Protein backbone atom coordinates (compact mmCIF):
# COMPACT_ATOMS: atom_id res chain seq x y z
CA UNK A 1 0.00 0.00 0.00
CA UNK A 2 1.53 3.46 0.66
CA UNK A 3 4.70 4.24 1.23
CA UNK A 4 3.59 6.14 4.74
CA UNK A 5 2.46 3.09 6.22
CA UNK A 6 5.15 0.87 7.61
CA UNK A 7 4.97 -2.34 6.61
CA UNK A 8 3.06 -4.89 8.72
CA UNK A 9 4.46 -7.18 11.15
CA UNK A 10 6.15 -10.35 10.26
CA UNK A 11 4.33 -13.33 9.63
CA UNK A 12 6.65 -15.32 7.40
CA UNK A 13 10.52 -16.08 8.30
CA UNK A 14 12.41 -19.59 7.90
CA UNK A 15 15.05 -18.80 10.22
CA UNK A 16 12.35 -18.17 13.45
CA UNK A 17 11.33 -21.53 15.29
CA UNK A 18 8.00 -22.51 14.72
CA UNK A 19 5.64 -25.38 16.50
CA UNK A 20 2.09 -26.86 16.55
CA UNK A 21 0.95 -27.10 20.18
CA UNK A 22 -2.90 -27.93 21.08
CA UNK A 23 -2.55 -24.38 22.94
CA UNK A 24 -1.86 -22.83 19.04
CA UNK A 25 -4.63 -24.80 17.93
CA UNK A 26 -7.14 -23.67 20.65
CA UNK A 27 -6.12 -20.18 19.86
CA UNK A 28 -6.87 -20.45 16.47
CA UNK A 29 -10.08 -22.53 16.59
CA UNK A 30 -11.63 -21.16 19.41
CA UNK A 31 -10.08 -17.57 19.71
CA UNK A 32 -9.49 -16.17 16.51
CA UNK A 33 -12.20 -17.56 15.32
CA UNK A 34 -15.04 -16.28 18.20
CA UNK A 35 -13.17 -12.46 18.00
CA UNK A 36 -13.23 -12.63 13.92
CA UNK A 37 -16.83 -13.18 14.06
CA UNK A 38 -18.03 -10.60 16.32
CA UNK A 39 -20.00 -7.58 14.92
CA UNK A 40 -16.79 -5.16 16.49
CA UNK A 41 -13.90 -6.96 14.69
CA UNK A 42 -13.88 -5.30 11.25
CA UNK A 43 -11.20 -2.04 12.72
CA UNK A 44 -9.33 -4.86 13.92
CA UNK A 45 -9.01 -7.54 10.61
CA UNK A 46 -6.31 -5.68 9.24
CA UNK A 47 -3.25 -3.03 10.22
CA UNK A 48 -4.53 0.55 10.81
CA UNK A 49 -3.98 2.52 7.71
CA UNK A 50 -3.06 5.85 8.83
CA UNK A 51 -3.64 7.39 5.41
CA UNK A 52 -6.85 6.43 4.98
CA UNK A 53 -7.84 7.34 8.52
CA UNK A 54 -6.02 10.91 7.83
CA UNK A 55 -4.12 9.52 11.51
CA UNK A 56 -0.48 10.86 10.51
CA UNK A 57 0.41 10.48 14.04
CA UNK A 58 -0.79 7.18 13.94
CA UNK A 59 2.74 5.29 13.86
CA UNK A 60 4.32 7.85 16.01
CA UNK A 61 2.37 6.56 18.92
CA UNK A 62 1.77 3.01 18.23
CA UNK A 63 5.62 2.07 17.95
CA UNK A 64 4.31 -2.18 18.18
CA UNK A 65 1.38 -2.02 15.20
CA UNK A 66 -0.80 -5.64 16.10
CA UNK A 67 -4.10 -6.63 14.65
CA UNK A 68 -6.05 -9.78 14.23
CA UNK A 69 -5.30 -10.04 10.08
CA UNK A 70 -1.83 -10.44 11.34
CA UNK A 71 -2.31 -12.96 14.22
CA UNK A 72 -4.70 -14.65 11.72
CA UNK A 73 -1.92 -15.16 9.35
CA UNK A 74 0.75 -16.15 12.09
CA UNK A 75 -1.59 -19.13 13.28
CA UNK A 76 -2.42 -19.89 10.25
CA UNK A 77 1.17 -19.96 8.85
CA UNK A 78 2.69 -21.44 12.24
CA UNK A 79 4.50 -18.91 12.84
CA UNK A 80 4.29 -19.03 16.97
CA UNK A 81 6.35 -21.28 19.30
CA UNK A 82 4.05 -20.65 21.99
CA UNK A 83 0.35 -19.56 23.30
CA UNK A 84 2.36 -16.48 24.86
CA UNK A 85 3.63 -15.36 22.11
CA UNK A 86 0.29 -15.16 20.51
CA UNK A 87 -1.51 -14.18 23.46
CA UNK A 88 0.76 -11.32 23.56
CA UNK A 89 -0.08 -10.09 20.27
CA UNK A 90 -3.74 -10.01 21.13
CA UNK A 91 -3.02 -7.79 24.12
CA UNK A 92 -0.58 -5.89 22.25
CA UNK A 93 -3.68 -5.21 19.71
CA UNK A 94 -6.10 -4.08 22.47
CA UNK A 95 -3.23 -2.05 24.28
CA UNK A 96 -2.53 -0.29 21.21
CA UNK A 97 -6.07 0.93 21.22
CA UNK A 98 -6.64 2.14 24.73
CA UNK A 99 -3.28 4.10 24.21
CA UNK A 100 -4.04 5.80 21.24
CA UNK A 101 -7.48 6.39 21.51
CA UNK A 102 -9.97 8.20 24.15
CA UNK A 103 -11.41 6.00 26.46
CA UNK A 104 -15.24 5.45 25.56
CA UNK A 105 -14.43 6.49 21.77
CA UNK A 106 -16.20 3.86 19.65
CA UNK A 107 -13.18 2.41 19.02
CA UNK A 108 -12.29 1.50 22.43
CA UNK A 109 -16.24 0.32 23.46
CA UNK A 110 -15.18 -2.40 20.09
CA UNK A 111 -11.84 -3.22 21.49
CA UNK A 112 -12.90 -3.57 25.24
CA UNK A 113 -15.89 -6.11 23.46
CA UNK A 114 -13.84 -8.53 21.85
CA UNK A 115 -10.99 -8.07 24.94
CA UNK A 116 -14.26 -9.32 27.49
CA UNK A 117 -14.15 -12.03 25.11
CA UNK A 118 -10.82 -12.60 24.46
CA UNK A 119 -10.69 -13.30 28.33
CA UNK A 120 -13.26 -15.86 29.13
CA UNK A 121 -11.85 -18.04 26.18
CA UNK A 122 -8.37 -17.97 27.42
CA UNK A 123 -9.61 -18.50 30.76
CA UNK A 124 -9.80 -21.97 29.31
CA UNK A 125 -6.90 -22.21 27.35
CA UNK A 126 -6.06 -26.36 27.66
CA UNK A 127 -3.56 -27.34 29.39
CA UNK A 128 -0.17 -27.87 27.63
CA UNK A 129 -0.37 -31.52 26.16
C1 LIG B 1 -8.92 7.02 15.43
O1 LIG B 1 -8.65 5.75 16.03
C2 LIG B 1 -7.33 5.28 15.82
C3 LIG B 1 -7.40 3.79 15.65
C4 LIG B 1 -8.01 3.24 14.52
C5 LIG B 1 -8.12 1.88 14.41
BR1 LIG B 1 -8.91 1.13 12.85
C6 LIG B 1 -7.64 1.08 15.44
C7 LIG B 1 -7.07 1.69 16.54
N1 LIG B 1 -6.96 3.03 16.67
Amino acid sequence: GSHMNPPPPETSNPNKPKRQTNQLQYLLRVVLKTLWKHQFAWPFQQPVDAVKLNLPDYYKIIKTPMDMGTIKKRLENNYYWNAQECIQDFNTMFTNCYIYNKPGDDIVLMAEALEKLFLQKINELPTEE
